[PDB]
């Protein structure tokens, strides 16, 4: 089996159209997401042309070995898609109209910057390369584009399924390769974190800053260091998931600026016992009374800046 | 292969069948399951009728090559099902009855709000897309439904295996497609959970309210912080297993509580001992004394107001 | 291919034997273990039966495409064991002796009550389904039934491998099915544990009992709560590796006690503490001086019934 | 089909290429990286040519199974590359030009000296087996050799895609084998380690050496041993991912340096105590105020011949 | 295809060489290894031999499928190889070398007595079942046993890969089995363990013992506890990676011992608190004074013993 041959010099336009059955596992340190959907292709290929009246039947249905079918891949998948051909129809003017269902780990990159208030646009990213006889074009039938309504990520509220028309026609390796960019648009569903993740998280901190109303310094010493240790143990009960990012994160942030906190607190339950048992009482009670303010003050003002620079 | 011709313009109907024969890998995180059972399918094909009495069979056998079989999948699967034909039998009309056994890791959303007292419906949905010359439709053969005693399901009792015998037939990308819905219903064994699970967590909990009965600002602020510290390592140790849900959990709801409690304590603590220090012992002795009482009791109240709003 | 035809109306007999070469992976959470063995079957098929002296061989060897093979298949297995023919040999009276080498992943439930005092029983069913030509039943060649001697299943002692001559025939989907309970009996290797489980976890308990012998109501709460949280580090440390069974465990029984235990410690030094502080230290000593004695005979007489009752 | 006859005695050249689609799961701890790429494969078989004149098309397209292909492997894989032949095209000469999409996960060792401060060149090894018939000997065009624009790989910058052109001839297993080295360079991502591993380190260790501003012999033993469980506990939270290194690595340095210095603290702050108890408090007070310098300018200098002597 | 005919009643010798090319997951809980290697094969086959002069070809290559090959397996597998035919060449007089290269999961028991200081021999055992037509019988040809001078196994050293030459014949289910043992000698490189594992576990061993010079039972509780739940977290940190042997370890021994230090150093904490408080503290000073010598010298005595028994 050959390609088609051009009436003329006219390139080969394969119309595609992904519809997405069942969207799971995305996982956002691997960066993928796996996908089950249906994959439909169409093409003219008038070799297969036949007269509805002889042939005795308005559409023929051929098995993939029996006709030639495009070698459609996907460029961002870890390993090729394990394909099931559904239908093959053509129609008399030999119109093909290709059906399958496939199953992929698409690998599409994440940007962790506004983590857990992020929103995300998926890859699956359609190639064809060109044969020496004809070239191929992809196509987009924007009504063989879409999604089960019952598609669920968990974790994620699923935006739009759609793709960018205009075919991305490039050269590589001394061959035409035509490209088409499907996007999937998600948004986190970040509820949970507050009264999971976020509010333990702050009580834990808030619990340290009693030391500015306490004077006993070995009861200071355990309120900072043992919420340090509460502090740690709490994040390693929370699964983040997160990679190691080039960049700074919105909860990276935060984060470093609770581990600062710890720091200074200890720092000034130091500073007020030093004082203190150097005799100068009046500076170590100024010191933790500003504290009181200072502290909370400091700390909603820097996460006013932080939610500001990132969002 | 073409699909058997109809005698008028009705569709062809494919009576379907599942036998439970293994169910095991229920994943609370990843919301699946994996299933090893018969699939049976029957259909009419008048094309392989035979008169009994001439060709001395009362059933011819064939393989699965050598006749149209239907294309049936399945929706909510990871990849297709790994399947090995049985048997494939034909009566003297034509009636055709296969069996193959499968395995499939099947995608089940499931609803933590009551764990871990929660009961689940596992959906199987079958499917089958219509062909240009007939329409297929599923139907459900109640005889072949069912599921093998030895079924086992760790952590969970198998209530019922039916099936929801009216098909849910709609049009997919301009063909019809009949869905046919088999639900395993499950309940969770919570018996382990109490003294694996509550009970302890509850006494580290009570272990925190004995600086009601203490005036030492530093035993009590080890008590608090120390416990509030075992409650997180306890944590660490029981496997939830449960994932990121849009939604608010019964267990969820407790645990956050339970957090809010820890940093309660801590505020009674630290006012308990302000003011001793500021010579005010009468009103500290006043606010340990009601939270000896205030504490279980608005704990006992509103974990009654959560178990009724779940429940 | 189609089966051996019957003299009379008689099933056929397929003589069986399971030889265990490789025994690894067993999974106390998941309830399966990876088996690596030789399946031999043998059944008289007449066709082809030939006369030694006019052929001049003893035994003729053919493909398993060649002749019919009865499909036997593993009831309790995740997907079909991965086989590999080794030999196929027919007699001349047309007794067929058929070898495969296959590994499988065998499902097969535990009882965790006596953990890690516990023996096993693993089961491997092995099964056929008749046909509409003839029937089909199963039988144990007692001779080809064995297990290498350098099987070896890391924690566990493997004392036999049987199987329960007596097949189970039963009616399944229209069809009889010819079951067969092949044994394998296992002893866990429960020497470690003493050493690396029970004693580190039986002197962190016992640390918390020196609050006996100490009136300072710091140090008692710092040994109290600090074991506690030893404790539960300790139990993170240990991969228990067990799943949630419906049931009461032995170890379970017990981990629930040493939990118990710290709760009534930590009363006991809030009780001895109130006391002394209310100006009544005669109580405050005597319930002390009792828990002495009171906390080990009470743990030794409870282990030593939980010991009786699971024994 | 035999390999292409030699014209005199010479070897077969087979023009290799490595284009880069896909770069993931570079494992630290397996040191393996998997990869998505094409190959491209060139050499000369005159049992192919064709008259131009008398053929009447310019390329000649064929299937794998019609012509001979030369066996090419990668040497360091774990198992063999899961390959999809793109196309095969005979220019009139007999000139082949085939083209493959292929997946492997490469084992490539990892020098960790410099850990996170690292970078890696990964290797993949082609190698060809000469033939009875014909040597055959593997060569680079280059104009072959590249990668994806959009080539990333979590957590490195990548730097290059190149090959060594010259080849590693060698015999083996009584056969001449010709080897290719194509190397990605690659560079860690360490921004994120400050913020997130070392200045959390850093503020934990820093705690420690407060203890140098107090003479409360239980405040210190509380400031040393619960930095140290903290500095475990922030170990643990961190994901290392180091696999275990016959070398000393940088980090690996550094962070047995902070281990001794806990250990030193805890010597300083014991004999602090004892001279303070056994009536010396000019020297525990001589000794305190040194560490104070002693601590911070040991770890700074200590350090600057660590960094040193690694880079 | 038939086996190669005896010319009188002697068994086939099949030649056989294992290369090793890759070496990687050593898994020392599964006590699994995967290799990738060259496997050579050798036998004469009368059938095939040919006059080279009238031939005009010194070698006539085959494929698989084309003559008859010996069935080889490996006993100690989790599954069957994968292997791809790297070569078949037939010589004059009908000597047959193949050569496959496969990748295999191999089961090989470890001996942990002497962790981390232990050497371990890998095996891999080649089988042949011989057939009724006449006996197989496997040989080593020890020119083509060798090893890749690249193979790597992380944290161990590659000492040699050899072949015990004379082959274990038995038999098996009626019929010989030919076995042959291929040895690889490693060694584990155990540099790192010291300032990776022991050091910092000796240090925080050595933290507790500073309780003997100190009187504060407040201090000495919080060292004591602190440091046990400080080498409790240090371990869970530390990837032991270790089954549950039935026999007893070397490191395995220690740590025992080190748990055991704990509770002792517990007792004298107590010892010493309750003779002071009993108005004894001569005595309690006695205990104290000896237990500074007692603990290091028996911690060192006891491990000179354990050291001795293990080495
Ligand atoms: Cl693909
Ligand atoms: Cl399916
Ligand atoms: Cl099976
Ligand atoms: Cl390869
Ligand atoms: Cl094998």
């Amino acid at each position: 089996v050959s390609p088609p041959p051009p009436i003329a010099d006219e390139p080969l336009t394969v119309n595609t159209g992904i519809y997405l059955i069942e969207c799971y596992s995305l996982d956002d340190k691997a960066e993928t997401f796996k996908v089950n959907a249906f994959l439909s292709l169409s093409w003219k290929d008038r070799r297969l042309a036949f007269d509805p009246v002889r042939s005795g039947v308005r559409v023929k249905t051929y098995e993939p070995e029996a006709i030639w079918i495009p070698e459609i891949r996907f460029v961002n998948v870890e390993n090729a898609r394990d394909a099931d051909v559904v239908d093959i129809s053509v129609s008399p003017d030999g119109t093909v109209q290709y059906l399958e269902r496939f199953s992929a780990r698409v690998l599409s990159p994440l940007d962790f910057r506004r983590y857990p208030f992020d929103s995300q646009t998926l890859h699956i990213y359609l190639i064809v390369r060109s044969v020496d006889t004809r070239n191929i074009v992809l196509a987009v039938d924007l009504e063989k584009v879409g999604k089960n309504d019952d598609v669920f990520l968990t974790g994620w509220d699923i935006e739009s399924f759609t793709a960018v028309v205009k075919p991305a026609n490039f050269a590589l390796e001394d061959r035409l390769e035509s490209k088409l960019d499907y996007q999937l648009r998600i948004s986190r569903q970040y509820f949970s974190y507050i009264p999971n993740i976020i509010l333990p998280m702050l009580f834990i901190l808030f619990i340290s800053w009693t030391a500015f109303w306490s004077t006993s310094y070995e009861a200071n010493v355990t309120l900072v260091v043992s919420t340090l240790i509460a502090h740690i143990a709490f994040n390693i009960l929370v699964p983040t998931n997160l990679p190691k990012t080039p960049y700074m994160t919105y909860t990276g942030a935060i984060i470093f600026m609770i581990y600062l906190f710890y720091f200074v607190a200890v720092i000034e339950v130091t500073v007020q016992h030093y004082l203190k048992v150097e005799s100068q009482p009046a500076r170590a009670a100024s010191i933790t009374r500003a504290s009181r303010i200072a502290f909370p003050v400091v700390f909603l003002l820097a996460n006013i800046i932080l939610a500001f620079l990132f969002f």
